[PDB]
C-alpha cells in the first residue's frame, strides 16, 4: 500500500466514520490531529469506527495488534512499530469505547492521521 493510497484510505474512513457517528467536524479534526478527548462519546465512536474499518478491532472489539503493525510499518521504522505495539496493545481499560479512543490516542503519539498527509 503506497503512502498516497494510505492517505486516500484514511480520508475515506474519516468520511464514512464521521457520517456513521455524527461527530462534529471540529472533533474529528482534533482526533485526526492527534488530540483525542478520550471521554467524549462521539470521539470514542469515531475512533472505534476507524479502527474497525481497518480491521484492527473486530466487530466484537477484539483488538488485533497485527493490523496496527501492517499500517504503521508504512510510516515508521520496524523497531518503533514493535515499540508502539508493546506500548499500546494492553491499555488498562475495560470499557470498549474508552479503549478505542485510548488506542487511537496511543497510536497517535507515533504518527497522527493528519501527519500522514504531509508525506
Ligand atoms: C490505521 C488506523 C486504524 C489508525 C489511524 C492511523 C494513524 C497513522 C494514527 C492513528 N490512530
Amino acid at each position: 500500500m503506497t503512502i498516497e493510497e494510505l492517505k486516500t484510505r484514511l480520508h475515506t474512513e474519516q468520511s464514512v466514520c464521521k457520517t456513521e457517528t455524527g461527530i462534529d467536524q471540529q472533533k474529528a479534526n482534533d482526533v485526526i490531529e492527534g488530540n483525542i478527548d478520550v471521554e467524549d462519546k462521539k470521539v470514542q465512536l469515531y475512533c472505534e469506527c476507524i479502527l474497525k474499518n481497518f480491521n484492527i478491532l473486530d466487530k466484537n472489539n477484539v483488538f488485533k495488534p497485527q493490523g496496527i503493525k501492517a499500517v504503521m510499518e508504512l510510516l515508521i521504522d520496524e523497531n518503533s512499530v514493535k515499540q508502539l505495539v508493546s506500548d499500546c496493545s494492553t491499555i488498562s481499560e475495560e470499557n470498549p469505547h474508552l479503549k478505542a479512543s485510548k488506542l487511537v490516542q496511543c497510536v497517535s503519539k507515533y504518527k497522527t492521521m493528519k501527519s500522514v498527509d504531509f508525506l
